[PDB]
RNA sequence: GAUCUUCGGAUCACUUUGGUCAAAUUGAAACGAUACAGAGAAGAUUAGCAUGGCCCCUGCACAAGGAUGACACUGCGACAUUGAGAGAAAAC
């Protein structure tokens, strides 16, 4: 029954090369091919962080709308922009 | 807000949002390598041009190339059975 918070002050970037000598990245599919496929599963990093909505629910501004959809960062649980 | 008008009002303008889709692991492709075989025509070496299409790739191309690009190139029963004999069975 009180405004949401944000879970992450920050932004995550985006700046990292897989396999630095056979990976050259592709402009036009926006990732990086060469090298060793390396794994269809192996590439698998944790999720750094973890939401539950006993402390992160609460009121946002898309409450107004009838028709409103769910944050794709809350559940992923890096939603940086709060009530807002 | 500007213009007149006479403190009644009139003019002037009048409804956006190019959306392969929300800050990149899990809805834009296609694969490296290692291990196996491993180069068309009835001996051996070898020119090629073709046929077929849910196989494509390079190419501006209805040129031409990619191993002659690759794969494929087969095969069966609208057979009517009677021709006859033998033991059984049922029958001349
Ligand atoms: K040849
Ligand atoms: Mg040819
Ligand atoms: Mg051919």
């Amino acid at each position: 029954k009180q405004p949401a918070r944000k879970q992450i002050e920050t932004r995550p970037e985006y700046e990292m090369e897989p396999e630095q000598p056979g990976q050259v990245y592709n402009l036009w599919y926006n990732k990086w091919s060469g090298g060793m496929r390396q794994d269809p599963l192996k590439s698998q990093v944790k999720s750094e962080t973890r939401c539950v909505i006993s402390r992160d629910s609460g009121y946002t501004k898309a409450d107004k709308n009838p028709g409103s959809f769910f944050c794709l960062y809350f559940a992923r649980g890096m939603c940086s922009e709060g009530s807002k």
